[PDB]
């Protein structure tokens, strides 16, 4: 089989994101690599949720959510690789709009509404309505996520 | 009104990449940075076409579509900014799938068929089912668009 597919995916270099929601109580959230804005006149965001890891289902299941853009690598690790339970015991955050979780290391952020989700293979897209975004931080490092990893931009 | 919206995608980094397709013998193609893997089993891929602009139709219109994977950002340019008729003549390319171009300076393509379209908001959603994809070049510098700008990783 031509997995060549994967490894072309591999090099593509692509903006990274913690996108989290207040789901029944329960804070979750998760590192995407999926974030882009789809339209701006509505201004809708999406991002894709891999169904078969249920990552999908608190979105689904919640009203809104919250971007969070951020440039400090370990929370990116925080938010693919620690248990679900862990995640916002280590880091410090304030609720936001529908008690959605907005980290404290973010240099911006943006709370949306729940607008509409769509099947396709594998994913979901996620889209969401912009209700508001802030720039917090002006001074800030972008990162993009390439090969497992995070570069800097030169 | 927010336009903080906008501001915040500014500072943004992404992929970019060009697609093209052969519209009923019309060689078409544009750079886009919404472009992504969206499911891996089926292997879709997708982007998102302006409708207010009218980039949805050639891709609503045609059977397949390639993506471009190159590191020319002059091409990014001529994809972007030249009249439509003038694309093909300025640069090198051979015929693929379906009379698709693929362009001689590209590092790698997936080539692929249209699986789905799904209007929402002010865009299209492209998904198109993979049916081959090859590297061509091994050694290149991947480039990702943000402020208008074009940056080699670092
Ligand atoms: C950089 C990177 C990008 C990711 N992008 C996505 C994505 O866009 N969509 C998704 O559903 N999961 C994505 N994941 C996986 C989620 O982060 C992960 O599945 C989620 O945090 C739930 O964690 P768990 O599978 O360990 O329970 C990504 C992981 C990493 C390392
Ligand atoms: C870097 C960059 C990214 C772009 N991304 C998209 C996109 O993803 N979707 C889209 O429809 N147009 C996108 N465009 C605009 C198209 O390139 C452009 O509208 C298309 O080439 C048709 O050209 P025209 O509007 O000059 O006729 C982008 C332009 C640039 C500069």
């Amino acid at each position: 089989m031509a997995e060549v597919i994967k490894s072309i995916m591999r090099k593509f270099p692509l903006g990274v994101a913690i996108v989290t929601t207040n789901w029944k109580g329960e804070l979750v959230g998760m590192t995407v690599n999926t974030f882009n804005s789809l339209s701006l006149n509505p201004p809708l965001v999406s991002f894709f949720a891999d169904r078969m890891k249920g990552n999908d289902i608190p979105y689904k299941e919640s009203k809104y959510f919250v971007v969070n853009f951020t440039d400090n690598e370990e929370l990116f690790n925080i938010f693919a690789l620690k248990p679900v339970k862990e995640r916002f015991r280590e880091i410090k955050y304030k609720e936001g709009i529908g008690g959605c979780p907005i980290l404290y290391d973010s240099y911006a952020y943006i709370e949306a509404k729940l607008y509409d989700t769509i099947d396709v293979g594998d994913h979901s897209i996620i889209v969401g309505e912009v209700i508001d975004g802030y720039q917090i931080r002006d001074n800030f490092t972008p990162l993009v996520y390439m090969n497992r990893k995070y570069y800097k931009l030169s």
